[PDB]
């Protein structure tokens, strides 16, 4: 269900097909008491505040029981129930044996999200500067600039709205045209050639300029492409590595023994 | 007394009343050991020789107060750290040393606060439309030797009650005139950082003691109470809600929760 | 081998002499299994994903064995072998499905090595109604296939001795002409990023081998030695101090510590 589109005119790639869950609240629960030994160790090691929330601190069934108590839709309950791993990673446990457990509440769910990657475009060079995750919100778009804040599992993304930036939909036009009149796209500029590569979700972007030699290879077939002056995109189905000068980039994870 | 002031003219809220402690140094101490040893060994194996926070196994409550007493600082400083060992541990590191022949040696690293008891405030912001503007520099501010230190990454400051503890390592220094941006974005004494839009935008932001709601264009925004129900239907404006009288806010189909929701005990 | 240059004209300092290793890939390995107890605890505490990769999860020798399997040069293998601590810190371990316990270990592959890196620190510079400027792009820079990779988040780079290990995931690519911003902020070959003020500002910044002190307006700033007390009183300007000769700096009532302060030892 996940796709990636490449836009040569702006030297940027967009990974689409994700579905959202945006944290807009917290649900708290007070808890009192072999298992006690593990809880005690955790709090001693982390000075009274832990994350993720471990199974010792809260068991798989106790968690589902709390999910059921939460004041939310059934589709929401169902979604959290299938992603306890992420839910735990976005939760906190705080000592006050008494301690308080703190779980996320998702204000909105099943909205489109996409991730944006960018590379230099030269003729002078321009690079778009607003990389990261975007999600549709209440008719606008929430943008999440810090990579830490969004967790992905298959086609589901879970983001924290605490430090998000709200933007109009017209930002999408920057993908096609950097000089568009409806929104002022953020860019960075240079007066000299620059070459590099960026690994994206389903491939890689290669910006190759000036005298630099750039090549792409396959583990079995060796060198399959030599690039010249341009901005190009390569699929992870047909390419395993990219080379920019003497720097080697790996498009796929390299499976070991 | 912690308070929150809302400023409609800039669509921003400021949480005030905090008192500061800014880390400007480190105090180190070498520790040797010939049950507790088992826990220390595990910690270092799991964290590849460097840990934070500093656990009670690595350094006991009384050993810690003893070190706080050794540190070259004021008594009010000593008193402050003594009442906040939890935070102090969270801002400290423990580093394993060489593989000795007959002992386990490691170094413990504790914060030294270069200044204390200065005012801090936290700034939240939401979009203001008339074309829209949003102020950009959210986060913690603290007074510092006649200027203001600004801490843009939320991770860097720890709060407990009315005390804040921040790390000066990656701070930005600014003049006091930055306060004037709260009331007037177009003031002549300082260039307030803003982000702009040519189209309507709607959103909400949860603050410390409430929430801000920016509602523009065709979007429906409402605020509700548990008891009662819908109190307020908003139209085109920037409004603030107190967490004493409102529990939830709705922007289009997105629901925001102003209070933490208390669950089964 | 490691030096630091101060540039008064820009109120900035550059630490040089480091050598690079830039992560551009991952090497994965599937693993099946007293030791089992520790592994189980780690996954229960961290909800199935851990970093760093512990000795329980992967032993010192198993690690070197994997380093030997990796498709890379010998100098690379030699470098990682001397820095297992860092390698573990940059690696992940992820549990799978289901005494029959499977998990995947994830190690960095360094696309390039032994290139120069430097770190950039900056402080406010004020002049003339006063105007004041601060350069905004602090952090690590490394040479990379004829250009320069910049790493703005401090988290991403780990240092040990004169070696730096950085993650290219969130890097920004820049031309070499950025170096000219060290000497001249208003240079014509590159547009240096700056932040501005219309009022005086004073502060200090601790660098790798010293500290920078920006002292302006009515503020009093001093520098001291433990063995000699006050050795300098500053006036309106931007100055640098070496950590060999100075231990503390004072800006108004705020005290900064240039060196780590050695304390009392304990025994158990």
């Amino acid at each position: 269900n996940i796709t990636e589109e490449f836009y040569q005119s702006t030297c940027s790639a967009v990974s689409k097909g994700y579905l959202s869950a945006l944290r807009t609240g917290w649900y708290t629960s007070v808890i009192t008491i072999n298992r006690l030994l593990e809880i005690t160790r955790e709090f001693s090691v982390n000075a009274g505040v832990t994350t993720p929330v471990s199974t010792y601190m809260l068991t798989n069934s106790e968690l589902l029981s709390l999910i059921n108590d939460m004041p939310i839709t059934n589709d929401q309950k169902k979604l959290m129930s299938n992603n306890v791993q992420i839910v735990r990673q976005q939760s906190y446990s705080i000592m006050s044996l008494a301690y308080v457990v703190q779980l996320p509440l998702y204000g909105v769910i099943d909205t489109p999200c996409w991730k944006l990657h960018t590379s230099p475009l030269c003729t002078i060079c321009l690079t778009r500067t607003d990389r990261g995750w975007y999600c549709d919100n209440a008719g606008s778009v929430s943008f999440f600039p810090q990579a830490e804040t969004c967790k992905v599992q298959s086609n589901r993304v879970f983001c924290d709205t605490m430090n998000s930036l709200t933007l109009p939909s017209e930002v999408n036009l920057c993908n096609v045209d950097i000089f568009n009149p409806k929104y002022d796209c953020k860019i960075m500029t240079s007066k000299t050639d620059v070459s590099s590569s960026v690994i994206t979700s389903l491939g890689a972007i290669v910006s190759c300029y000036g005298k630099t030699k750039c090549t792409a290879s396959n583990k079995n077939r060796g060198i399959i492409k030599t690039f010249s002056n341009g901005c190009d995109y390569v699929s992870n189905k047909g390419v395993d590595t990219v080379s920019v000068g003497n720097t080697l980039y790996y498009v796929n994870k390299q499976e070991g023994k």
